[PDB]
């Protein structure tokens, strides 16, 4: 229940925490609030759905905010807690949540990611040229540097849309990467190339995260800092 930590900072981890899991646990009712949102789903989103948000208000409860419902707003975005931030992820054996206190933590984005190759027709669609050329000289062989792209990207959504409320897409950032001396963890940055006007505080130019590659998952996760 660790593999996340993984793409965690100690800076601000007393005011986060996180909640995984790796299949969908029998016997869990959607709450009714949160029904209407999997009503016309098919079964493998309306379990997922009901995992994910059992795992948010795990997390939730360990930063002592009673659990409730959690709703969902603009363009899909997760309705948090008042004082709260976090992100969702879901992929093949993976549920996660990470949440933190607004005090400490402007904004999270998180992603789950199957470590197997995307077509290289995804690949363009989803890279700058600059990073095609960049990620085989900063990344070990054995990775599947197009998919950890790919993770970074959507973490790199998930933390800026909650801030700006705008679509941001896969050539609106650049995203560069540090590989640690071990070979299956790193560090990246996001850099915006468009205006990073947000609804409160400074606007978001730079988005730093972490990264992780273990037990067949890529994780990744952008930790804003309240400064
Ligand atoms: C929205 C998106 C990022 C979700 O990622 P995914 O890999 O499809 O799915 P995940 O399981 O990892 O994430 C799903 C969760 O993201 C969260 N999410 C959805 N829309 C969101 C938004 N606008 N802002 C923040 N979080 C959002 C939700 O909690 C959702 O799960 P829920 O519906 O169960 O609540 C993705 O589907 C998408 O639309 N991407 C396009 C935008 C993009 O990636 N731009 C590139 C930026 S560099």
């Amino acid at each position: 229940g660790t593999l996340v930590a993984s793409v965690l900072p100690a800076t601000v981890f007393e005011d986060l925490a996180y909640a995984e899991l790796y299949s969908d646990p029998p016997g869990l009712t959607p709450l009714p609030e949160e029904a209407p949102l999997i009503a016309r789903s098919v079964a493998k989103r309306r379990n997922e759905f009901i995992t994910v948000r059992h795992c948010a208000r795990i997390a939730l409860d360990q930063l002592g905010v009673p659990p409730a419902p959690i709703l969902k707003g603009d363009k899909g975005e997760p309705c948090w807690p008042d004082g709260m931030v976090g992100s969702l992820t879901h992929c093949a054996g993976y549920r996660g949540a990470v949440v933190g206190r607004r005090d400490a933590v402007r904004s999270v984005g998180i992603d789950a990611e199957p470590h197997d190759v995307l077509p290289n027709g995804v690949l363009d669609a989803i890279s700058l040229p600059a990073e095609r050329a960049d990620m085989p000289r900063t990344m070990p062989a054995a990775l599947h540097w197009d998919r950890i792209l790919f993770c970074a990207k959507e973490a790199t959504y998930k933390a800026w849309f909650p801030l700006t409320k705008r679509w941001l897409g896969f050539e609106d950032a650049h995203i560069t990467f540090e590989t640690d001396s071990t070979g299956w963890t790193g560090r990246f940055v996001s850099r915006i190339l468009i205006d990073g006007s947000t609804l409160s505080g400074p606007p978001l130019t730079t988005l730093r995260g972490r990264w992780s590659v273990e037990r067949g998952l890529v994780l990744t996760a952008i930790v804003l800092l309240e400064h």
